[PDB]
């Protein structure tokens, strides 16, 4: 197996994913993946997109490097370039989701983050002070962000 | 491009399917084939396989091909051998409904079907007569069947 | 991602296989399996289908599930049903190769096989006896046969 | 059928494709295409890869839209980006050829163009003067560039 995906989007592991250029804050973003769906053939939404989840650091070193090689322009000294992935810390830092709904099995963080909590938002922070582990961030920051389609498997049992 | 699916099924425009050889009647084929099914990669059951729909001469004419060559020792010069689809006749011919809740917008019946309702079931022909065009069948009869894993499609706006 | 093949075709671990139920000899199922190919787009044939090779307990048990679920009713509680594998014995039984050039890095032998060399043929022994692992046979028994579609990856270097 | 490619590539209409950031001149550009292939799995090595090709005006629309949305801050209301691809004008401005050894079916030149051969290459021009069609340009230009991996298809003759 390959992954596949549809044009413009790319495949990893079994999951599709697109970096979008406009700057959108986290909720925006959200919602601008959630515009993206799997139906069944007979015409029933069944799931959206959503910011991508992450769940391995073989996951997290493959969307560095979809950032990295798609702004390499945009990459400073600091944390900049920041691109949201679909994380939430909620009222205390152990309170960590993701908007697919998926388990938090993987932990990406630069060190001495999360420190913006209570209810800050993960980004993949590209620049060389990260290289691409997450900063969390006040949601109301306009970012580029990374979109995954709704993930999903066939069930043969 | 082609068809993705699990191992022993097979793909015809982006929906995969299988030959069963158990012989069982129309409900239990169908109650056979949900126990495939979809689920999000988050852990939520979103859909479940059925017995096939069918929505074009080609893809009739692939449904034929995968009978024919897989039971070729029993093709017949009549009707035999007849293989469930997920075609139900109700009170009167025109109520035509499949499993999946699909549109019913190919008519693959032989000249004269269905004449065996109300509430009888579509079967593919394979037997020389029938040439695997469909027939209706007492819903009572044990057949082998064909399912149709969750047929799904992104919708990118 | 699952693999991708063609219509009829069913795939595992990124190769594509089919059961065909024509009775041929070994060199004949080699040749009908060759008549399957790759070819470049703009019309350059690269590659020709072969026998199956099989590399692993996985790719062994997959393939016997293919002929089981295949041929249901042909199971006896011998050897029988056999179906040729790419598999060639030489003048003594470490001389092992695949048709497909492949190395023979996998023995799904049944305890005291190969015993017919030289020159003799695997077959997957499908029958309750030696549960789908590999008898030796002379070339000239005609069987079904597992034929492969050309195996091939992007090399990214 | 959706298209199958590697991370960090894209497909339409079963072909695989890939921006790459680095300027180089075109032979460079081509040879950098060049390290992408195709190998059986046995390992024996069957295509190489190349600039990409472009056979229809959907590829053409596909391929700009790649192009536009990877670089949407380089955008300008000149030529201005201009992206090589696998177009090489000869002697005269009918010696077209691409360097995949497909045809050229089909003609993306901007009005007046080529007109700077013998022995210009094509590039997608992405600024808002062109629009994504073709100029020609002298080889020597270092730009982005578009590869795409070798294209091939399963032959069931
Ligand atoms: O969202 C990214 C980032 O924003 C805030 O930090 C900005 C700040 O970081 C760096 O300053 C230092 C250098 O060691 O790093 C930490 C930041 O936590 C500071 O204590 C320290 O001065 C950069 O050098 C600065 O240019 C930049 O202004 C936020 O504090 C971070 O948690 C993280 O969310
Ligand atoms: O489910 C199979 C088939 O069963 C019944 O027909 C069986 C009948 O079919 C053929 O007879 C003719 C052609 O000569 O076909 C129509 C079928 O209705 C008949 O009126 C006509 O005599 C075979 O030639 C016969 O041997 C066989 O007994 C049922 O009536 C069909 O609708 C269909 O469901
Ligand atoms: O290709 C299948 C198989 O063919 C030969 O064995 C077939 C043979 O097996 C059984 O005979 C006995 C029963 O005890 O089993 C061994 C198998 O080696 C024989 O020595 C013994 O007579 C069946 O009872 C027979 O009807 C059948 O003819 C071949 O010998 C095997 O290696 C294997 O290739
Ligand atoms: O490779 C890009 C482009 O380079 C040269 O054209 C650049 C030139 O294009 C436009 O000039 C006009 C406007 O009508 O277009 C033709 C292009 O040949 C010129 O004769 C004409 O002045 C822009 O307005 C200019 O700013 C820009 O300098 C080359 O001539 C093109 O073939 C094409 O290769
Ligand atoms: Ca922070
Ligand atoms: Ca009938
Ligand atoms: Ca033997
Ligand atoms: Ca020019």
């Amino acid at each position: 197996c390959l992954t596949s995906c549809p044009p413009l989007w790319t495949g990893f592991n079994g999951k599709c994913f697109r970096l979008f250029h406009n700057h959108l804050n986290f909720d925006n973003a959200e919602n601008a993946c959630r515009q993206f769906g799997l139906a069944s053939c007979s015409g029933d939404e069944l799931a959206t997109g959503h910011l991508a989840s992450i769940h391995s650091a073989e996951s997290q070193a493959f969307l560095t490097e979809l950032v990295k090689t798609s702004l390499p322009d945009l990459i400073t000294g600091g944390w900049a370039p920041q691109v949201y992935i679909g994380m939430k810390v909620g009222s205390t830092n152990s309170d960590q989701t993701w908007t697919d709904g998926s388990s938090v099995d993987y932990d990406g963080w630069v060190s001495g983050e999360p420190n913006n909590g209570p209810n800050s938002r993960g980004a993949i922070a590209a620049g060389d002070y990260s290289r691409g582990f997450w900063a969390d961030v006040y949601s109301n920051n306009n970012f580029k962000y990374i979109c995954q389609l709704p993930c999903v498997h066939y069930t043969l049992e």
